[PDB]
Formats: C-alpha cells, structure tokens, sequence
C-alpha cells in the first residue's frame, strides 16, 4: 500500500493507481464520479452533483462509456476504430479521471484539462491515445479528462421547453471544472492556473466555455486543436434541432399514433425507448447528404449560448486570457471517404471532376448553386481544371478550409486584436505508423497523440527522431499551461514562437525540423468563406 | 530620274518618295485617295470608292488626320504627344499609305496591312511610330497603312437607319482592303498573301474582320496586339448607341426647339454642324465616369456584325487561318491617370484602401455592388489589405485584365480549339527612352516602336541593345506574313516559338533574354471575368 494512492475528496475517499513510464511512475485516479448518473428521469436533463459516499471507491480503471454510435465501415481498421469505445457503453457514464505525478508535487501545480472530440456525437476519455501517464511525467504538471454525454443523450434540443433544454452535454463538461475548482487542490493541483484543450469538438467545447460567462471563471487559458465554435458544424438553430429531434421520435414510435404532441408528451415518450435504440437512427436525422455534419450539436438556447458564437467572439472583451490555436496540414481528408463520390481509403482517389463537382456539394450542404460556381472557382487550378491528383487534394482543401482552417483562423485574428495573447501553429508532421492511405498527408485529429506523449511508450514501433519531436511538444504544450507563452521561459537557443496578431498573422510549422516562423493562415482562401460568401447569401 | 517612284493603279498615275533608312533606301506613296471625300451629305454614310484622276497625283507626304478629339492633359508631354495628329484636322481624310523596298521586288511580295488603335475616337497612320520604312527595309516587305473615321464620323449609329446605320469607320478599313486586293500588285505585293495587323481599337478591327463574312476574303491572316473585339469596349448595344447618338445631338442642338425627332431629321440636324463642335461634345456622351470606355464604338447591328463579337467567336469555324495574338506587361497602367482617384503620372500613385475601393468602381462601371466585391476579393492581397505599392498593381491588373487581357485570352482561346493556329506573346520590354513615369511598367502602345524598328533610327537615343531586339521583333512579324510562323524556317539553333491551345496555353516572353516559354495567359484572374461574372451579373 502507497500513501499516495489514497486521497480524500469532498465526496468520499478514493484508491488510485501507479502507472509505468519509462522514466517513472504516475500516481492515477481514474473513475471518479463527478454527478449523479443521468438515467430514467434524469435523460436529457442537466446533470447534478455527485451524492457523497461512505467508503473508499475504486479507481484503478476507466468507467463505462457513454452511448454513441460506433464506426463499423471499416472493421479491424486501426485508424477508424483507435476513436471507438473501448469501455462497455451505459447512461451511467458521466466520471472523470485525475493524473498527478509521482511523489506528489507539495506546491501548487498547473491543470491541465482534456476534452476530448468527436463531432458532438461519439468520444471518450478512456482511449488510448488519451492516456496523459507521459505528459504529467516527462512535464510534471496535473491532468484532467472528464465524459461528457454525446448524441441526442447529450445535445437533443427542444428549445423553450424544460424536459429537454439542450447543450446537457455542454453541462456536464461545466460540473467538471467545478469539480476541478473544488477537488484538484488535494491532488497536488493548482486550481488558479486551469488550462482547458481539446481537439475537433473538444476545440469547439473549450471555444464555447470561453464566450459562457458562467464557464469563464473555472479556466484560465484556452487551447483549441483543429475548432471553434464558430464552425458551419459545431451550432445549430433552434428551429432545426427542433425538427431533428422531433425526427429522431418519429423514428423510434413518439408519439404513438395518435397521441401527441407537445414537447411534454414527446420527451416523456422518448425516455421509455432504450438508449441504444436512439443511437441506432441518429443519422437518419441530418437534412441532406454530407460530410463533416453531424446530428445532435451545440444549439443556440439563449441560456447557454446567450448569442450565436460568431456574435460572442465579436462582442467580447478577451483581455488578461492567453489561447493557444492551431490546425493539421490536411483537414479535410478524412472525412472524404464518408461521403464524397469517387473516394476510396483503398486506393488512390483520383476523382474525375464531375465527382468534383458533385463533391462541392456534398463538402458544402445547403447552399445556392450560384454560390457552389464560386467554390469551384477558387479551388480550381484552370491550368490543369481536370486532373484528378490535383482535384483530390482541391476538395481535401474546400473541407478543410470551410469547417475547420477557417473558421479557426477567423476566431483567432478577432481575439488578438481584442486583447488576448493567441499563438498559432500548423502541425505538419505524418506518424510513420499513420495506417490511413498516403495520399490523406495529416489526418483530422492525428497530432493528438504527440500532444500526450504516446510515442514514449515501448511497445509502440515509433522511430527515435518522433520520441524527441513528441517531447518538444509536450514542453510546448506545458509551457503554457505555466505561464501562458509556449516559448522556453529562459532558453534562447531554440527558435522563438512569435503571438498571431490581427495584422502579421505569424505561425509556425511543428515537424522534425526546428521552428518556422510563417505568415497567412490560408489568407487568401478563407477571405472568400469569411468575407464574400456571406455576402454571397444575403443576395440569393 | 527614278523611274521607280511613278506607278499607275486602276485611279491614276502616282508619284512617290524615296525615304533614306540607315541599310538602304525603300519607296513610298504617301497620301493614296481610296475614297471620296465623306463630307457634306455623306457625313455618317458608307465610304464611295474613289472616283478615277487625271495627271498625277503626288504622294509624297502624308494627307490630312480624321476629325478627332487631341489630348491636351499633358501639353508638351512626348508620351501622349506622340499619339495626337501631326496633320491638320479635315473630314477628307480617307488616303492610304503603301511602302514597298528598293528595288521593286520582282516577285509577288506578302503584304502587312497596318490598323492604328485608339479606343475608336483618334488615330492616324501619319503618326511617326507607324513609320514603315525600317520594317519594309530590314524584311523586304509591303507595308499598307490606312486611314478611317473615327469618333462620330465613324461610329454614330441611329440603328435600323439609313442615314447613320453605323460601322462606317469599320467600312473604311473593308474598302481599303478591297484597294489593296485590286492595287498592291503594281507596287510589288502579293494580294494572295495580306496579313493584318493592328493594335489596341486596331487589333479588335482585325478581330471584327474575322468575324465579318464579307470583309473574311480580303486577308489569310491576323495579328491582335493587346485588343479583341469581344471586350467591354469594342462594341456597344443597339438601345445604347441610339441613345448616345440622341444624346450628343442634343448637346449640339438637335432637334431644334419645336420640331421632330425621328431619325432622318436628327441626322440632317448633324449634317448641318461643324466638324468641330459635334468633337467638343464627344466625352460628355458616356454615361458614368469611368476609364478605358469611348463614346462611339462599332454596333452590333445585323449587318457588319450578324451579331455579337462573342458569339460569333464561339459559333465560328476557322480552319485555315493563323493568328498571332499578344499583350504588354502592364496593360491597364495607362488608363488609371484618367479617372482612378489618386493617381498622377508625376507623383508614384500610391493610393490608399478607399482609393482602391473608388477604382475598381472607375475602371469596371457599370455593375452591382456585390459584383465590384467580387472584384476587390480576387484582386487584392488580403495579407497586405492596405499596402498602397500592391493596391497600385492590383487595379492596373483590374483594368488591364477586364478590358485586355482576358477578352484576349478568351479569344486565343477559342480561336485555336475551333481550327485556328494561335500564336502568343507577352512583350516585357519597358523602352530605355520612356517617359511615363517607372511605375506603369510597359504601358499599353509600346511595343509598337519596336515591331515598326523605330530604335534603328539615328535621330534618337535607343541603346544598341534594342536595335537588335528590334530586329528580331520585326523578323518574327514578317516570318508570320511570309508563313503563318514567326518561328525561322531555316533554323532550329534559336529557341522555338510553341503555338497557343485550348490546353497547354504556351506563350512566349518577348524581351532583350531569349524566347523563354511560360503557361496560362493569367489564368487564375481571367476565369473570374470570363467564366463566373456573367453567372453572378445573370442572377444580379
Ligand atoms: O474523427 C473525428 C474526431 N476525431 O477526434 N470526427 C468524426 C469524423 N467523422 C467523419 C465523418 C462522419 N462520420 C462518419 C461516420 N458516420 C457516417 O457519416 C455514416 N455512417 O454510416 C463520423 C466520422
């Protein structure tokens, strides 16, 4: 029995864990219960805080996962199914896990916070490329990934009513930090020095606790890989996730012929079905056929949200706040191959450009045809209008420049210019064990695992020049989880990080080679889908 | 006595000049009556040809300019001197020039038929840069100039009328052209080989003779020298010429106070003006402020034109016909210190964003307001958004791309897919003895000092440098008369010249450097206004 492994909190007692890094080991607490488990009555109600309990619970192992659908087109497929559940799924899923490292820090310690992506829709805390054992061992800081619900057991919406206010989801990532705020100082943490990051719509979730004034006071710096909450995906209006979530009822028997009708009658109806049963036609809700979009998303209630986030990001006063930002070389990729005509991941995807132009449209959903002529204007090389290479990695681009690159550089020249400290970067670096074909480069979501340290582990077949990348990364990283500049506080040898401000517009590129200071976050393509597009609407 | 200077055509006996070129003499006729007198009653009609002489008619200096508006923006200024008449103003005007070499060539000589531009409103083949005796010495050629009404003299068209039906400035260059085919044999040139070749108003003259069926049989090949027919400026609608045409009668004082107004009496009304007055009121007809527009332009109107210039281009066959096309560095430089605010020719013209915004207004007219926003989106560098050096590019690009350089493109395009062979140009060379200021680069008109071999004269000041560039200049324009191919037909030690498709688009830079191939003709820019501004100005 270590002394270290047993910790009290204002809940109960708990039993932790010693984890084995090749340079040391890691005190873990993983399976904390953070809220009462939101079944029965308590389905798409907000969450509420965990009862104390007697006794001393277990926490040697994650807890189950929460209900999501799985990706089955690719079975035995490790680039697919490394996002996959790898608890048991159940309701009763809302737990969080602590890293501290080993001997406890006696000083207060910085925070780091995980939340993890996922579309809104899947994610967990327990996967492996999650696993922050070599992150708080090699920098010594704390660690905090939480569950959170997803799917319509997290973010199905009927505005106005009370049995299903939406944005629980969003909720339960909130309880977190106040657990946090209230428990990490008995893990060795400093709960002023919180650092909130996460990855696809865990970077959209860390931008919307940013523009909740409720939110703002449990964190104190932000990082946001590869989203924004101003993202065409990561909001929805509230009279269509009425009209989603009024689909999803009808698909499973609510209301039962005739009956009705009014949002009491249908959530009520929809908390008898089995949870399984919801997830099974979460997809037959979306409006048309496209990639990047997803079911049960972030709505703008008015409570949550008091604004849409394009409105909050530019009515906001972000002075005496530091956001670290940045985006992978090829966003759009990944999501070709779940949807886009002519895209296999088996081959080489050397589309025709009637498949092109038929994947404007899948990559853009809902939009003139007007408008979709002007995309295919400006990512048409009309030196070469039909060659397949260079029209595959074109709509790569139109995907990943809509959803992600642009709408993240949009949210990160507003805050600059409105007083917060922001530095950008590209990450450009492909894992030589990526088992995604060639031809995708960097992958949505694939600078996560360098971001934890996974390399480090031996038994992964990792080269030695990615184990040293992987650690200048995680000083990165943890750098400004301390003092808010990812730069070395004292070291001058290494190249310097220079802010991302309104005007400059400075990046650097994070690869085997040193630091390289660039200019333009896609400048030229992201002044057509922030500037003249919207322009393009209004006149229809 | 030279019995070379005395030659009868099917008129009359002529008498000519020998004019002195540093490698030799070449005859000249200058001043050939090819019409009658277009004065009195036959103001605004079809040219007459002229009626046969008695004795001798003197053709030893050049005859009088068209009534045209001159320049006085700049007095003293060589650069725009140089392009006002240098012989007194007089409706007689319709006098043709022919050079032929010393000796007479006994065999059958290939013709060039020169076409002077000047947006449609001045213009003169006395000007001393159309000087053709180096290009007749150094390539043993024929050289024919002519002259044609410009202004309202030419191109005032009441449509549907019989007294100002229009194109009679076009008509003027088609009877001059039948003098040729019936008269150029007696000075030594081969009517079975006359190849046109213009510039600027010019070069869509020749363009507008490719698409008329009866003007197609007096010429086997074309030149376009930073013009096209098809452009915003080369023609104009029917409703709107009509309306141009009232407009300047009014001015005038056409109808008087009292009586009416249909056509006959509108034009008789303009008989009755002088030359002058009706020259006075030219530039108070256009109907917004704006740059690189003219007043009277040919009118498509069912006769000369069946119909437009576009869609003649698109709907036309042309198998057996070469056509050598080109534009200038900075073609739109020029135009922008006559109505873009900011701009001064003595001053660097760095204008501010405002500024910017205010040109693109000038220099495009007449389109919506989300249209020029489409504008200022393609041509402005959103990471240098208020740099007035690139700001002052970018609109000369705005200008020279929308009026030159992509209705050219456009042109070559269309030519070589449908059966022509097409070749290209891009002249870079800016003349050592310029005068307009450094930042207009190479202005639109200044290659033409170099294809008639001015810098070969003793008199001025070029460098030995460009008296051979000359001569390749002049070699390359006389190799497509001869052949159809500016390439050497006895020589593959100098680089080759590739011809202009539909899919590879090869030009050729013509500068002091040897020929260097490059692709696409401004690629990227010129498919925003040939592709996707009429499918955004259909949907308004
Ligand atoms: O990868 C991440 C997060 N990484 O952290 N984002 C989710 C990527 N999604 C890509 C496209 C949507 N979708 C495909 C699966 N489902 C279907 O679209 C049809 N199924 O039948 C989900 C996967």
């Amino acid at each position: 029995e270590d002394a270290e492994l047993l910790v009290t909190v204002r809940g109960g007692r708990l039993r932790g864990i010693r984890l084995k890094t090749p340079g040391g080991p890691v005190s873990a607490f993983l399976g904390i219960p953070f809220a009462e488990p939101p079944m029965g009555p308590r389905r798409f109600l907000p969450p509420e805080p965990k009862q104390p309990w007697s006794g001393v619970v277990d926490a040697t192992t994650f807890q189950s996962v929460c209900y999501q659908y799985v990706d089955t087109l690719y079975p035995g497929f490790e680039g697919t199914e490394m996002w996959n559940p790898n608890r048991e799924l159940s309701e009763d899923c809302l737990y969080l896990n602590v890293w501290t490292p080993y001997p406890r820090p006696t000083s207060p310690t910085p925070v780091l916070v995980w939340i993890y992506g996922g579309g809104f829709y899947s994610g967990a805390s327990s996967l492996d490329v999650y696993d922050g054992r070599f992150l708080v061992q090699a920098e010594r800081t704390v660690l905090v990934s939480m569950n959170y619900r997803v799917g319509a057991f997290g973010f199905l919406a009927l505005p106005g009513s009370r049995e299903a206010p939406g944005n629980v989801g969003l909720l339960d990532q909130r309880l977190a930090l106040q657990w946090v705020q209230e428990n990490v100082a008995a893990f060795g943490g400093d709960p002023t020095s919180v650092t909130l990051f996460g990855e696809s719509a865990g970077a959209a979730s860390v931008g919307m606790h940013l523009l909740s004034p409720p939110s703002r006071g449990l964190f104190h710096r932000a990082v946001l890989q590869s989203g924004a909450p101003n993202g065409p995906w990561a909001t929805v209006g509230m009279g269509e996730a009425r009209r989603r979530a009024t689909q999803l009822a009808h698909l499973v028997g609510c209301p039962p012929g005739g009956t009705g009708g009014n949002d009491t009658e249908l959530v009520a109806c929809l908390r008898t079905r089995p949870a399984q049963v919801l997830v099974n036609h979460e997809w037959h809700v979306l409006p048309q056929e496209s990639v990047f979009r997803f079911s049960f998303v972030p709505v703008v209630d008015g409570d949550f949200l008091s604004d849409t986030p394009e409105a909050l990001i530019n009515a906001g006063d972000f002075h005496g706040l530091q956001v670290l930002v940045g985006v992978v070389k090829d966003e759009g990729s990944y999501f070709l191959v779940y949807g886009a005509p002519g895209f296999s991941k088996d081959n080489e995807s050397l589309i025709s450009r009637a498949e092109f132009l038929a994947g404007v449209r899948v990559g853009v959903p809902q939009v003139s045809d007007l408008a979709a002529e002007a995309v295919v204007l400006h990512y048409t090389d009309w030196l070469h209008p039909e060659d397949p290479a260079r029209l595959r990695e074109a709509l790569s681009d139109v995907v990943g420049d809509h959803n992600v690159v642009c709408p993240v550089a949009q949210l990160a020249g507003r805050l600059a210019a409105q007083g917060a400290r922001v530095y950008a970067y590209v990450f450009e670096h492909r894992a030589s064990t990526l088992s995604w074909p060639l031809w995708m480069g960097v992958p949505h979501g694939y600078e996560i695992e360098f971001i934890f340290g996974i390399p480090l582990d031996p038994s992964r077949n990792y080269t030695a020049e990615e184990k040293i990348f992987a650690q200048r990364l995680m000083r990165y990283w943890a750098n400004f989880a301390r003092t808010g500049d990812p730069n070395e506080p004292r070291d001058p040898k290494a190249p310097q990080w220079p802010p991302y401000t309104a005007g400059a517009q400075q990046y650097v590129s994070l690869d085997l080679r040193p630091l390289e200071v660039r200019r333009g976050l896609r400048a030229q393509a992201c002044a057509f889908w922030n500037r003249f597009l919207p322009k393009l609407l209004s006149a229809t």
